RNA sequence: GCUCGCCGGAAGACCAAGGGUUCCUGUCCAACGUUAAUCGGGGCAGGGUGAGUCGACCCCUAAGGCGAGGCCGAAAGGCG
């Protein structure tokens, strides 16, 4: 999961979470497909 | 969905006339539907009509309308 962790100053402890394009993009096409097959543009089917 | 029953020179498909979104899809049932309606030709929102060769347009005229001038009529106007 690419877990990192540093210290910015004072009491204060950031991290870092870089994880990978597999868990970013698909990210990206969970949140496409659930739109279109849910919401109705003006022009078309719902759900076409 | 399965049996049942009727029309079958029509209660079947089309085109002109006429109407004007009534056609399709989603959604809604107050009103309208001679009853209840989830359903509709009802309410609302979105889509749908592609033509050198089909029709209109155009070319040509019939009945008949209009009629430059012109004839005739108190005026309007009547015929050609």
């Amino acid at each position: 999961m690419q877990v990192s962790v540093e210290t910015t100053q004072g009491l204060g402890r950031r991290v870092t979470i870089t994880i990978a394009a597999d868990s970013i993009e698909t990210a990206v096409k969970s949140e496409l497909v659930n739109v279109a097959k849910k919401v109705r543009i003006d022009g078309f089917r719902k759900g076409k």
